[PDB]
């Protein structure tokens, strides 16, 4: 599923990460644009063998088993093909978990060179929030 902004930024509400760990609605809408240009089933894969999963494009090295990704962590104890459902619930439940592990936004490499120190509420501008 391909998510319109105002869309994404009210589910990403509903499951709670609205100020989560501090980090505004805008600042995961625009990680999610960057990441998978709001598309449920993008996958990427890293150079290390690891692929990148959903909406934000959550990594098989550490959070999910993709059944390929070998020496890797499945810190959210999914399969990495639930992060591409059109239901965002496993990937914000694991986003959750992922922010919240010493390093916050900075795990999404887009949201660090993209969307930190940028006027990220732009990306909720206009929403029905
Ligand atoms: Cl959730
Ligand atoms: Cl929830
Ligand atoms: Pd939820
Ligand atoms: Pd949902």
């Amino acid at each position: 599923k391909v998510f319109g902004r105002c869309e994404l930024a009210a589910a990403m509400k509903r499951h709670g990460l609205d100020n989560y760990r501090g980090y505004s609605l805008g600042n995961w809408v625009c990680a999610a644009k960057f990441e998978s240009n709001f598309n449920t089933q993008a996958t990427n894969r890293n150079t290390d063998g690891s692929t990148d999963y959903g909406i934000l494009q959550i990594n098989s090295r550490w959070w999910c088993n993709d059944g390929r990704t070998p020496g890797s962590r499945n810190l959210c104890n999914i399969p990495c093909s639930a992060l591409l459902s059109s239901d965002i619930t496993a990937s914000v439940n694991c986003a959750k978990k992922i922010v919240s592990d010493g390093n916050g936004m900075n795990a999404w490499v887009a949201w660090r060179n993209r969307c930190k120190g940028t006027d990220v509420q732009a990306w909720i501008r206009g929403c029905r929030l």
